[PDB]
């Protein structure tokens, strides 16, 4: 119908028309009205593509409606799933060059694709093969090229009272009790070349050992409840991952004999070591030492805040910095390409964590808006050795202070049966390309709301590039012709021939 | 005299446990007057289960107990140290311990005068009570939601249908927290005269029993077959020519249909005013 000097569609089943009424078809002037968007969202659209059917009508979208909320995509392998993204995330910002959007890349595909762009960043995880080799920074305003990046490891100052305790597992008599009291102990220990001691307010030292020897095995009583009522010496330097090993020892082979006077008996020792040796275990490593960085270095201001300055300075780095303050950079990159199938959920299961810890307190008037793209999350959304419900604990609330406090998620896969049910109930948009199974493709019938059968029983046989699309940003379904990125994503990850013929 | 326990399998005075704590159970030594904290469990639990007998005609500390004992003191301690559950809940003790032996039943039930309301003849200085939760996590939500709805049920039942004032409650996001003994408001609320509004958009997650203790329908647009099987089963006063209906319903129209109309109706709402905030977000704006 007519408006005041155009037209508008309205969707609603009801009316007929009357006997001997005439049939007529439509043309490109009425399918531009049935697809398209209001006057209010105009000046603030994207483009995606084109209809499948005709090809003479382009498809728009508001960035409001679309990315306030969450957004999935889903999609088997070589059907055209990473162009999508790129040109989405590329597309926001040519359009809205004060953005800011964040990438969880596993595979090392997304930075070719960036190339002539402002104000982007290239981070890797880990260390540097080569060690005498320069990295190079950039300024502002500098069109982003290749051979510009750098490195990064993550301390374990950053993973608190809570994530070694379940990083160790402390499963028998007299474990926790002791690596509790070495946490809360850890900042009254100084350190020297290779041995560990104890620095009274008087001059006086006395040592720690790890094997249990008799050397001086009389005078723990006084000189450990001391250090457990806080009354010795502090210090302004964070120690290695070893002091830990080294105390959880002092503070499980301790006894009293009826005769005055403490000894460290071995029995007891024995009920603490196998924690040891695995403390041990996690420093002559490959894997864990390459990511995380256990020696030990930095300020240790007083205060009794030296738990929380450490969360709040690593979540500054990958996610942004409050309102107000100067940050540098608008779009991150974060490339995983060496991390192990063992340590994925634990590691990218905490950040997470600390990202709503902080967006609890700043609020609606310190947060500032970004968008977060997660990458196959069926490898680190659900903690393997979480066997219940009961510790899947870290979406249920990201989701929500991010809906509260303007943070948005994209979740892009291809395996939708090994993934929560109650992860793709919170989503308010779906985008589908072609899936082979047929349990994978009843995993989206039993969670979807805003659609129909007659849209989802033509999925199984979608070509390369198309797609379809429903949700709260569309009036009617819609079958989409996807236009391609330039330039575009990297792929090369190995072909034999080559080798084979070289 | 005193006694002082610990939390840790400590070898100091390990002697006279049993001497002191016989007397516990069998209430022969002293009591107080203040209520003390939450943390306090742990230590009691440890102690209970790693007591031991010892061959020096005295008492051991064991530790085959603690190995058993182990997995809860560590959900208290964890428990009692989130900075999201001790913001909602006081974990501090420090009030009045009465005497008598009746000393729950006197903190269950001045929580409800407070949410739900008084009983008949006294002085109440409101008529509506509007609960704000917009500061609760989504996954402590069940646990202390269902607390409060079962309280509510130990109570009017102590009441009477003499005692009892009538109320109505509405209940928003229902799926979340109300699904033996974990519903019995739904079902004994007609005789302790309580009235309950659901709303709701997944209706394939609430118990077929709530959905059917239920007089009147009001339904807006839903489009999933697994919640309009549902519906349909559970339907008692209605028809199958209604049913097609609901799936091209636009805004603000409806199906209602029930006791209080005699033949289906679809309906057009009016609007409120001054109506609730609604309110939504808007990023263009921040930056652009
Ligand atoms: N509109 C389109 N028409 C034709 N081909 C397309 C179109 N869009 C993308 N493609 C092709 O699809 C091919 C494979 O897409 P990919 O980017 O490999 O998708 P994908 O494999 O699902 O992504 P992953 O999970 O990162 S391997 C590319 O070689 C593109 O050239």
């Amino acid at each position: 119908k007519r408006e005041l000097n155009g037209y508008v569609f309205i969707s609603e089943d009801w009316r007929l028309p009357a006997l001997g009424s005439s049939a007529v078809p439509l043309t490109s002037d009425f399918l531009n009205i049935i697809y398209s968007i209001d006057k209010e969202e105009l000046p603030k659209a994207v483009e995606l593509g084109v209809d499948s059917r005709t090809k003479t009508v382009k498809i728009f979208a508001s960035v409001d409606k679309l990315l306030s909320r969450h957004l999935a995509v889903l999609g088997s392998t070589g059907y055209g799933k990473s162009n999508f993204n790129a040109l989405l995330t590329r597309k926001v910002s040519e359009k809205y060059p004060n953005s800011r959007i964040v990438i969880f890349d596993i595979n090392g595909e997304y930075a070719q694709a960036f190339t002539g762009i402002p104000n982007v960043k290239h981070t890797i995880l880990g260390e540097s093969p080569n060690v005498d080799s320069l990295e190079k920074k950039q300024q502002k305003g500098e069109l982003y090229s290749e051979e510009y990046y750098c490195y990064k490891k993550i301390p374990y100052q950053a993973l608190g009272f809570a994530g070694l305790i379940k990083l160790l597992r402390p499963s028998d008599k007299t474990q926790l009790p002791a690596l509790r009291n070495a946490l809360s102990a850890i900042n009254r220990t100084h350190f020297k070349s290779r041995n560990i001691y104890l620095e009274k307010d008087d001059g006086e030292t006395f040592l720690l050992y790890d094997d249990c020897r008799d050397t001086n095995q009389s005078k723990l009583a006084e000189w450990l409840d001391l250090l457990r009522r806080r009354r010795l010496k502090r210090t302004n330097v964070w120690p290695p991952f070893k002091s830990l090993a080294t105390l959880v020892a002092e503070f499980g082979c301790v006894a009293a004999d009826r005769s005055n006077g403490s000894k460290r008996d071995a029995f007891g020792f024995s009920n603490v070591l196998p924690l040891v040796k695995i403390i041990q275990q996690l420093a002559e490593d490959i894997r864990f030492k390459s990511i995380v960085n256990l020696n030990g270095g930095g300020e240790l201001a007083d205060g009794g805040t030296h738990w929380d300055k450490a969360m709040s300075d690593e979540v500054d780095y990958f996610f942004g910095k409050e309102k107000g303050q100067e940050n540098d950079w608008n779009v991150h990159i974060v490339n995983m390409k060496n991390l192990a199938q063992d340590h994925a959920p634990m590691l990218l299961s905490a950040l997470l964590e600390m990202f709503a810890e902080i967006l609890f307190r700043r609020g609606q008037e310190r947060s500032y808006p970004t968008v977060l793209l997660l990458e196959e999350a069926h490898h680190y959304l659900r903690d393997p050795y979480a066997e219940i419900d009961s510790q899947i604990k870290a979406y249920e609330r990201l989701a929500k202070e991010g809906r509260k406090f303007k943070c948005s998620l994209i979740v892009s896969t291809q395996r939708p049966s090994e993934l929560s049910p109650t992860v793709l109930a919170m989503c308010s948009n779906w985008f589908s390309l072609r899936l082979t199974n047929e349990r994978d493709l009843q995993a989206l019938r039993y969670a979807m709301e805003s659609g129909n059968e007659q849209i989802l029983k033509q999925i199984s046989g979608l070509p390369r590039g198309d797609a379809v699309a429903f949700g709260s940003a569309f009036n009617l379904p819609v079958r989409i012709s996807i236009n391609q990125a330039r330039p575009g994503p990297k792929s090369s990850d190995a072909v034999f021939s080559e080798e084979w013929a070289n």
